[PDB]
């Protein structure tokens, strides 16, 4: 139908916007701590602690499959990256501190993204 196609155009546009957001958020992780899944080979107990792992590469895979229907779904995954890290790692670690910095700097990006998704529709 024409309606289906119009919807898919919207989804494609959202994906375009979220691709820009994702690039901006990942730039706030210059250490690349969150670039890839936590290695279950190197951290074999990880899933005993963290029930829903997340990382930027996994987000990008879902993104390019147009798997984020709205900004809320995308933000949920971003929050998983940060929250998983701040639970597994103690406050005095480079990992926890990188997550705090990513959270703080990312808030600015996400605040304007929400306005853009709302504005453009
Ligand atoms: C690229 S990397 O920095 O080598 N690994 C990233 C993960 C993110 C995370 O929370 N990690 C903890 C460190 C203790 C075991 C799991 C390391």
């Amino acid at each position: 139908s024409m309606e289906q196609v119009a919807m898919e155009l919207r989804l494609t546009e959202l994906t375009r916007l979220l691709r820009s957001v994702l690039d901006q958020l990942q730039d706030k992780d210059p250490a690349r701590i969150f670039a890839q899944p936590v290695s279950l080979k190197e951290v074999p107990d990880y899933l005993d602690h963290i029930k829903h792992p997340m990382d930027f590469a996994t987000m990008r895979k879902r993104l390019e499959a147009q798997g984020y229907k709205n900004l809320h779904e995308f933000e949920e995954d971003f929050d998983l990256i940060i929250d998983n890290c701040m639970k597994y790692n103690a406050r005095d670690t480079v990992f926890y501190r990188a997550a705090v910095r990513l959270r703080d700097q990312g808030g600015v990006v996400l605040r304007q993204a929400r306005r853009e998704v709302d504005s453009i529709g």
